C-alpha cells in the first residue's frame, strides 16, 4: 500500500 | 517524522 | 521506506 | 538531530 | 541513514 | 559537537 504521514 | 512508502 | 526528521 | 532514509 | 546534528 | 553521516 502507499502511505504518507507527517 | 515524515514517512512515504510506495 | 522513505522518511525524515528533524 | 535531522535524518533522512531512502 | 544520513543524519546531521549540531 | 555538529556530526554528520550519510
Amino acid at each position: 500500500r502507499q502511505e504518507f504521514e507527517v
